[PDB]
């Protein structure tokens, strides 16, 4: 009943309101994980919060 | 500098001008192709999956929802 999805605290009574926590917070709401997939890459898929930080990080690779 | 080594992509290029504008045309702005389980323990190790619908079924492990 609670998440585990990195960065969430969010604890529930039960199953139902676990799924549709997940439904509607990590699988269809607003973006907030933009991983590198670049082989290699020292932050070892640790996400970015916002996809301009993404764009700038990739300056490092290129 | 000019070849690209994001997860499941080995397109090589001449130039970095052209492994930039690719970074951003396909893996920063193209359509979509990783979806990661961000589930604290999972087994997966962050390994992307290739569509939404598969992160989606894949979701039933950690909650024991039935199908
Ligand atoms: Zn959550
Ligand atoms: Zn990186
Ligand atoms: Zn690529
Ligand atoms: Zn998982």
């Amino acid at each position: 009943t609670d998440c585990r999805w990195d960065g969430c605290s969010q604890e529930f009574d039960s199953q139902e309101q676990l799924v549709h926590h997940i439904n509607s917070e990590h699988i269809h709401g607003e973006r907030k994980e933009f991983v590198c997939h670049w082989g290699g890459c020292s932050r070892e898929l640790r996400p970015f919060k916002a996809q301009y930080m993404l764009v700038v990080h990739m300056r490092r690779h290129t």
